């Protein structure tokens, strides 16, 4: 499984900033933030071929281990076998999910939550995060 | 409590770099790495005043919970209500800890490791971690 992090404090107007690195032969990876294993805010999954979907994002939530709706973005600035960095940002009722080329967009928060405390990852090496 | 990174992995001859934020009334503050919560190839802690420490950082290593033999060092760069930067750089059986005005110190490894997996920190603001 991928790496976790726990009961970091990311509040609302700041960005959790990711960068890693993308195995060759990666079919798809996650990152997911939220409150817990089991309470993800965002599961943020670029696809390159994965579950019938190429070069999609599909994003989406999960609370009590309940996946909800996806959302999927035809965005894709995504390389195997490269780097990449995202950073999220959190505001009051939504993410804003910032791309490395430039492009966002922004997934609704459909959960109670004060502070982002919880991110797990897979599929991706980690090179480095931040918080602003 | 702290927060916790586990399952990235820091290998031989890598560094992981942590910035945080050191509180304006911090007594100590205390950055763990090793294999899980019970097995801490170092934990080090930088001690402004605290079980009866002035100035100087306390390192040890934890074995299944139980503590081993404390290595103390005069050297301490840091500040209270201040940013500080800190890598930890993995060697055969040793870890070496290099400090934002170039100073740098050696730890021993004491205990059976192929990669550094977890990461625990408490009483600093985490910025930022890097691997190197
Ligand atoms: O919604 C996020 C999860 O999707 C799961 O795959 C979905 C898939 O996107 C969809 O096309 C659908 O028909 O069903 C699958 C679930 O049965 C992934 O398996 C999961 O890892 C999440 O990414
Ligand atoms: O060795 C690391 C741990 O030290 C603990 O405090 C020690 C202290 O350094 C020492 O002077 C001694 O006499 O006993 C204490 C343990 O009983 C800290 O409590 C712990 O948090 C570690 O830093």
């Amino acid at each position: 499984a991928g790496m976790v992090m726990n009961n970091f404090s990311l509040k609302q107007g700041h960005c959790l900033e990711l960068k890693g690195f993308i195995p060759k032969d990666a079919k798809s990876f996650a990152i997911n933030l939220g409150k817990d294993s089991s309470n993800y805010v965002i599961h943020f999954n670029p696809r390159f071929d994965h579950e019938g979907d190429t070069n999609k994002i599909i994003c989406n939530s999960k609370e009590e281990n309940s996946w909800g709706t996806e959302q999927r973005e035809n965005v894709f600035p995504f390389q195997q076998g490269a780097e990449t960095s995202i950073c999220f940002e959190y505001q009051a009722d939504h993410l804003k999910v910032k791309l490395s080329d430039g492009q966002e967009f922004n997934f609704p928060i459909r959960m109670p939550l004060d502070t982002i405390t919880f991110l797990s990852m897979d599929g991706i090496e980690l090179k480095a995060i931040s918080l602003h």
